[PDB]
């Protein structure tokens, strides 16, 4: 389901406790989180790495330029673009659905 601003509060207190790797532990101070769940909502917001503003122009060109370049890998397009590779994905999917509307 969705996550809730406690829950992430919990989430992070609880990965400085058990670090990344320890999700089961992680789980369990949540009440309706599963293990791999924790460690998605981390991969895809709480890290601190993750950016958190909206997709500049300059990263939706990055992205176009290397997904026609290389359409057979999309965890090789993120070492590249500071974001995701499932961010990377949806972010395309949304200029491809732009670009059909018009």
């Amino acid at each position: 389901g969705v996550w809730t601003n406690i829950e992430d509060e919990i989430l992070k207190a609880s990965v400085s406790k058990y670090g990344l790797n320890q999700w089961a532990r992680v789980s369990s101070l949540l009440a309706r989180k599963t293990p791999k769940q924790c460690k998605a909502r981390w991969n895809e917001w709480l890290d601190p790495s993750i950016r958190k503003i909206e997709w500049s122009k300059d990263e939706d060109e990055k992205l176009l330029h290397l997904a026609k370049l290389m359409p057979t890998q999309w965890r090789t397009i993120a070492p590249i673009v500071g974001r995701t590779a499932n961010q990377c994905l949806e972010r395309y999917q949304k200029l491809l659905d732009e670009a059909e509307a018009a």
